[PDB]
């Protein structure tokens, strides 16, 4: 039965599809569906002393990546539909050092080895729980949502469950997701195809071009696109906005099968707003367009913002890209006039 008892977990997108192995974003909600497998136990009779050792389920999240305190338990349900949340002790174990001695001994003797922080669910009434669910072979399904720690900027995210029945430990699969590291860059040029003039001198009355380089959204991701917006507070005391342009930086495939080639003008899929009084510049991709980009396609664009230098002094610029609600701040650039 060692290979016939198999707790499992998966991670699912907003359409209930598995995204195990896929990339996610810093502000992503990770929703896992975990199974506590009792199928093998159906119709059998466990010894009373073995039943007394109870039924424990463990969710071992990577505590460097996942904020364990953000857990929302969406549901914990038996195969017969029963809500079993009130039948289980939910324990957020931050360290085993002084964990309840009985439970700590149970974990030790099980063969199971949770690392760092974990949650455990313990049947409050082993005999009752055994009779109602375990002996009937009724699996328990846990639906759990976590957020990431804001200080976890890159690396992989892992989640693994364990099951301890009658003191016997069993290992679940390791669900892995990659956190994309988001970066964007700003440069300042004499002209669109020219050389960087960062820290250079710009004569009054001349034009300069800022390039706002958008982050490329990678393939094999676990999400679709709902926002991709450039925001730039221009130093409008010194830089007078003239015009912009936005270009695809990768080939983009849409749901209809059509392809937008790298270098194509993307203006018609966007809206530019410039506020002359405040110097606030924004270019946002339209949601109905973003919704058509397939997951097997990369997505990226650069914006080029043309300004006239109207006053002497030091002139700085930076921009922020918002990708699905994640702000990505660029480096700064400066020039002097
Ligand atoms: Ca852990």
């Amino acid at each position: 039965m060692d290979n016939l008892i198999q707790p499992t977990k998966t991670i699912v997108d907003d359409k209930g599809q598995s995204i195990d192995g896929k990339s996610v974003l810093p502000n992503s909600t990770l929703t896992y569906v975990a199974k506590q497998d009792f199928d093998q136990y159906k119709g059998m009779t466990a010894a009373k002393e073995s039943v007394m050792k109870g039924f424990i389920y463990v969710d071992d999240y990577k505590d460097e990546a996942i904020d364990g305190h953000s857990l929302v338990v969406n549901s914990i349900k038996a195969a017969n539909g029963d809500d079993v949340t009130n039948l289980l002790e939910m324990r957020h174990v931050l360290s085993q050092d002084t964990l309840d001695d009985k439970l700590k001994a149970l974990i030790k003797a099980s063969g199971i080895s949770p690392v760092g922080e974990f949650y455990m669910w313990v049947a409050k009434d082993p005999a009752a729980f055994y009779k109602a669910y375990v002996q009937k072979g009724l699996d328990i399904t846990y639906n759990l949502s976590f957020k990431l720690k804001q200080d976890f900027k890159k690396g992989d995210i892992t989640n693994q469950t364990y099951q301890i029945d009658f003191g016997n430990g069993y290992y679940g699969n390791i669900v892995v997701n990659h956190l994309s590291e988001l970066t964007v860059h700003k440069d300042v040029f004499d002209k669109e195809g020219g050389q960087s003039i960062n820290a250079g001198t710009v004569k009054v009355g001349d034009e300069v071009t800022y390039r706002l380089e958008g982050w490329v959204v990678p393939t094999n991701r676990g999400y679709d696109l709902t926002e991709y917006k450039f925001v730039d507070q221009l130093q409008h005391t010194h830089d007078l906005y003239q015009k912009d342009k936005v270009l695809a930086t990768v080939d983009i495939t849409l749901s209809d099968g059509s392809v937008i080639t790298k270098g194509t003008d993307l203006a018609k899929y966007t809206e530019t707003v410039y506020n002359k009084e405040t110097g606030h510049y924004e270019l946002a991709f339209k949601q109905d367009f973003l919704a058509k980009v397939v997951r097997s396609s990369e997505f990226g664009a650069d914006a080029f913002v043309v300004v006239k230098r109207i006053k002497a002094g030091d002139v700085a610029n930076e921009y922020t890209l918002y990708v699905n609600g994640n702000p990505v701040k660029s480096n700064k650039v400066t020039t002097h006039t």
